[PDB]
């Protein structure tokens, strides 16, 4: 459930939304490895 992170930082639920971050994270992953 969308309840646990009771603090100011990031308040968003996964499913379709985190699909943007997780997908964009993929490219950013093989791009970071080059200089990680």
């Amino acid at each position: 459930y969308p309840a646990k992170p009771e603090a100011p930082g990031e308040d968003a639920s996964p499913e379709e939304l985190s699909r943007y971050y997780a997908s964009l994270r993929h490219y950013l992953n093989l791009v970071t490895r080059q200089r990680y």
